[PDB]
């Protein structure tokens, strides 16, 4: 239990973490921060209920990591508005890094690379 | 054009549609739809909470359904267990074409074929370290 992926506590720590750090990275309206601000919240909280209750697993916090990474993903990729697509990628990419840093002390580089990977999906897409 | 996106009460029918309809489809285990039914039942309560809020918008929303789907895809692609990866998918996508045609009426292809590329995508890539 030393991971985001594995330990409830230090999940909503990354998700905190992540926003803070985007908060002072480029590339994003008001709006866009307000909204990926108001999604990382309401998956703390959400992880939050179900610690409470024992119910995350290793299975379930990967998944839960993962929707919360997508979302932030897509709405860079799809919400109109601020920076190049690749200013976005960027910011969420260095976000992602400090938020690493800032819970296990080590990057997961490959995890940074498939969200960046999503990012142009999502952006190709729409 | 109406989706799950649209607003809140949209987006927790599709969500609850979509379980309903996988939970009678192959290749999945006991295990891998308890925790797909988890995650779905703690995003529509978290839509409730946002909504009671006046705090959903249609570009959150669409943030919250891809939170949904593609968690509903890493459990398919990286949770050991159940049949194959080609089933999981195409179940996957019967599941979510029902639960369109239930809640707005109207598959949503493109969203459909994204999803199902996510299912490959964390297939290859994994969660590990």
């Amino acid at each position: 239990h030393t991971t985001p992926w594995t330990n409830p506590g230090l999940a909503e720590n990354f998700m905190n973490s992540f926003m803070q750090g985007l908060s002072s990275m480029p590339g994003f309206t008001a709006s866009q921060l307000d909204n990926m601000s108001t999604i990382a919240q309401s998956m703390v909280q959400s992880i939050q209920s179900l610690a409470a209750q024992g119910r995350t697993s290793p299975n379930k916090l990967q998944a839960l990591n993962m929707a919360f990474a997508s979302s932030m993903a897509e709405i860079a990729a799809s919400q109109e508005g601020g920076g190049s697509l690749s200013t976005k990628t960027s910011s969420i990419a260095s976000a992602m890094s400090n938020a690493f840093l800032q819970t296990t002390g080590v990057v997961n580089q490959p995890f940074i690379n498939e969200i960046t990977q999503l990012v142009s999906m999502f952006a190709q897409a729409g």
